[PDB]
């Protein structure tokens, strides 16, 4: 749940950055 990233948070929330 962030904004301009690669991956995902949840799903509709938003991005994320690092992910696994």
């Amino acid at each position: 749940c962030v904004w301009g990233g690669d991956c995902t948070d949840f799903l509709g929330c938003g991005t994320a950055w690092i992910c696994v």
